[PDB]
């Protein structure tokens, strides 16, 4: 099944990296008023060069000009309720990542800039579009997304609650699910942008903006702390869902670790692993199995893995509950506390 199909946004001045017009994939689900949007990851670059390099070799992460007519929606955009036990009979929209930017960008292709960096921007035109389509008569509002989205769910669910708010939607309940994208600003295990730099050079070569709550805490100069959810979660006013492996392979990758594991290297992953737990003790809505894995949520097993007992899936449904005190056989907070990857056995494979 190719389900999900494209639509260009209208506005063509809402551009992907290179002035090709960004757009967002849509299935339907006519009766039903929930909305998923999901925001697609993979990376982001800061530079010229970095980005000119991106431009070559992973293009459709730049550019539409490439995109299919059509995707198939899976794990929780799969519209079949086997792969999808949780929203399978919502409309389903997926939202390509073509802004490098983590979704935080506000600078259009000129003069002065080789590429656009309009993350923020492609949100906010989605959804407005959307609205003539049928979002206008929404419940709730699901902004998730994995990796880079997972962080982009951060840095703009409240600015999509403002924005329905302005137009006069005031009964649109905007929440977000973000997957894989919450980052600690951490030392690497062996030297080599540890993030930091890299976001920090991002946000001035991307227009970059963030959460205005979080922007007046560490004000000018200091906006890339808005990019680590730790520190940018308390300051959100949306009820936000986060699912992160507490190995997170990226987490790693920037951290400069690469997998006989010796004494500093088991140290400084179980350290990982107890920070990430202690960053989660006061997030009500998570899901943060202790695995190693780059896996997301929109793959088609989602449903496999499970933290003291209870799925994925059955943990968004029952945050959804709580939403209409806990509720009898229904968590919504699964932190493993066990210490090192694959102790939970419903770990991903591999
Ligand atoms: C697999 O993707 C990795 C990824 O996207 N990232 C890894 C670190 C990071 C930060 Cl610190 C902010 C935003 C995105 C980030
Ligand atoms: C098109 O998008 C840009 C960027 O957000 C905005 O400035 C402009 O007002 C939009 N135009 C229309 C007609 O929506």
């Amino acid at each position: 099944n190719e389900d999900l199909r494209l639509h260009l946004l209208l506005n063509t001045s809402v551009t992907c990296n290179d002035g090709s017009p960004a757009g967002y994939y849509l299935k339907e689900s006519r009766g039903s008023r929930r909305w998923l949007l999901f925001l697609e990851g993979g990376w982001y670059c800061f530079n010229r060069e970095n980005c000119d390099s991106r431009y070559d070799t992973m293009r459709r992460l730049m550019s539409s000009r490439d995109w299919p007519r059509t995707r198939t929606g899976t794990g929780i955009l799969s519209s079949q309720p086997e792969e999808n036990p949780y929203w399978w009979n919502a409309n389903m929209v997926f939202i390509p990542y073509c802004s490098s930017d983590v979704w935080s960008g506000a600078s259009s292709k000129s003069e002065k800039n080789e590429y656009a960096f309009m993350g923020a921007l492609i949100i906010q035109e989605v959804v407005r579009e959307l609205l003539g389509r049928g979002l206008s008569g929404a419940k709730v509002l699901l902004l998730a997304g994995s990796s880079a989205g997972g962080t982009g769910v951060l840095l703009n669910v409240d600015r999509v609650a403002e924005q329905l708010e302005k137009l006069g939607y005031p009964a649109i309940q905007v929440r977000g699910l973000a997957d894989s994208g919450w980052f600690l600003d951490n030392k690497q295990y062996r030297h080599t942008c540890a993030p930091t730099e890299a976001i920090r050079r991002g946000i001035r070569y991307w227009n970059g903006v963030v959460p205005e709550r979080c922007r007046r805490q560490f004000q000018e100069g200091e906006e890339w702390n808005c990019f680590f959810g730790y520190k940018v979660y308390p300051t959100l006013r949306s009820p936000v869902f986060v699912v992160q492996w507490l190995f997170d392979e990226a987490q790693l990758t920037v951290d400069n670790v690469h997998l006989p594991v010796q004494e500093g290297l088991r140290l400084y992953i179980q350290n990982l692993g107890r920070e990430l737990r202690h960053t989660l003790k006061d997030v009500p809505a998570s899901f943060a199995p202790a695995c190693l894995s780059h896996e997301i949520i929109i793959r088609s097993h989602w449903t496999d893995v499970q933290v003291k007992g209870t799925s994925l899936p059955r943990a968004l449904h029952c945050w959804d509950r709580s939403l209409h005190t806990p509720l009898k056989g229904c968590p919504v907070h699964l932190v493993d506390s066990c210490p090192w990857p694959h102790c939970n056995p419903s770990c991903p494979t591999g």
